[PDB]
């Protein structure tokens, strides 16, 4: 029993993370067979930052400007070149703690866990959802740059997220590891802003599951109801459309529950309407939505990784 | 900015987890230098749930009863004892994985980081505080026992909990890793119940100081309080009473926001009264009682 938000055992993230430096800038990278990753903004001074032309600067950075610790050793750099808004620096010596690893970009509700890091030291491990509105609500101060989010399924590392910045309402943005941005930002000091985020509506439906299996259970209500009827009043209160495709992926809980997804949709719809009535709900008075169906059923079910 | 609950990097405890099967019976051992510690329940069986003879049920067991495997490989068990609630296994390799560590017994209220394992293979890393009442509030199915709670301050791993068993209410009790159990609980099947719990009192005003560092101030007022009255007040709430220990534990980030400790005490004394009308403290609708001083000053920046 219990439900916890989770992340991934970090092991074989940190055995990649080194330091960064470039100037006065000193951030992280993602150091992967014989190529260190790190963001393109690593190259720029505050004044750069204001209007970077990234090819220009880097022209005339020569290898021996780019400094890579990995912990007390370093790496010589042989090579630089960027992909997108990632440099990739060609390193001498292939990393022997290197995993079984690939490049994904994720979706918006999707969930992965993030190496903070300072200084290529990993110092916290936590989970976050990518949001629709593609900022990730992460806990970074200066010097997080180049921090990582990745999810591991089976032995494979799937690298998803790489730490640019931090916008004005405290929220975060970055990069897949080929250096696209997910959502409408740049790596450039201007006016940016997220847009009005939205819930994630299967995610919730997925954590009243988690509830459930928990014995928590007093939401649950006698009335089902339609897609249709339900997209209605999850547009009226800010969550995102439910489509079959949802309903599909939470057939496992529905039939290990007994409560089909529009049945709970059903208790969605009233605590939507009606609140929480001093109650909560694996002790939370928010409805969480940092759950996908995937997490629920891992946890609820001890998938290991070694 | 931004307020998580997070945990420490997972990676040298990894490296310390292995398999511990004695009969039937599978957990989770951790590996430091040529012992491998594990809840000595292990050697139960059905027949002896409710008053096992550990002494007893040791003395029976050679060193070839206990299988060991550290990832693929079977460790060679060439000695055993019994230390409290925990079993020592000496095994014939030394752990070439074996962090800086040492086993530090915490008291309610300190959290710690847990990287829940199966099979001696993790499974996941989460954040958790000792509960005034010696539980755990964890998230463990059958085979965690022996996964274990650490904090990493400084590159050498403090290990703080040794997983055992799962109370009726849901929640977890353990030892420490001398196998000191925390609280009054027992490592016997006979019915055991958790003291009612409490809200630890410190760690919600350090959380509150953690949202004024991230620039929210909305829960403020202009009012102070002594620390008795807050006391008698808090304690209707279920409230763990706040010491003067705790005044001065909360010393430094009273300096950092220009609050004093009990003007904060002020502040949560009036959101007990009226909730949140609607609104939110770093993402939350409820008071947070799992960060400590420690964990906030740690987390935050120091400018505010
Ligand atoms: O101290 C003991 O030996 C003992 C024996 C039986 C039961 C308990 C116990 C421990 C915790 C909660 N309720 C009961 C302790
Ligand atoms: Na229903």
């Amino acid at each position: 029993s219990g439900f916890r938000k989770m992340a991934f055992p970090s092991g074989k993230v940190e055995g990649c993370m080194v330091q960064v430096t470039c100037g006065t800038t000193t951030l992280n990278g993602l150091w992967l067979d014989d190529v260190v990753y790190c963001p393109r903004h690593v190259i720029c001074t505050s004044e750069d930052m204001l209007n970077p032309n990234y090819e220009d600067l880097l022209i005339r950075k020569s290898n021996h400007n780019f400094l890579v610790q990995a912990g007390n050793v370093q790496l010589r750099v042989i090579g630089h070149s960027m992909q997108n808004c990632v440099l990739k620096l060609k390193v001498d010596t292939a990393n022997p703690k290197t995993p079984k690893y690939k490049f994904v970009r994720i979706q918006p509700g999707q969930t992965f866990s993030v190496l903070a890091c300072y200084n290529g030291s990993p110092s916290g491990v936590y989970q976050c959802a990518m949001r629709p509105n593609f900022t990730i609500k992460g806990s970074f101060l200066n010097g997080s740059c180049g921090s990582v989010g990745f999810n591991i399924d089976y032995d494979c590392v799937s690298f998803c997220y790489m730490h640019h910045m931090e916008l004005p309402t405290g929220v975060h943005a970055g990069t897949d590891l080929e250096g696209n941005f997910y959502g409408p930002f740049v790596d450039r000091q201007t006016a940016q802003a997220a847009g009005t985020d939205t819930t994630i509506t299967v995610n919730v439906l997925a954590w009243l599951y988690a509830a459930v299996i928990n014995g928590d259970r007093w939401f649950l209500n006698r009335f089902t109801t339609t897609l249709n009827d339900f997209n209605l009043v999850a547009m009226k209160y800010n969550y995102e459309p439910l489509t079959q495709d949802h309903v599909d992926i939470l057939g496992p809980l529905s039939a290990q529950t007994g409560i089909a997804v529009l049945d709970m949709c059903a208790s969605l719809k009233e605590l939507l309407q009606n609140g929480m009535n001093g109650r909560t709900i694996l002790g939370s008075a928010l409805l969480e939505d940092e759950f996908t169906p995937f997490d629920v059923v891992r946890q609820c079910s001890g998938v290991t990784f070694q």
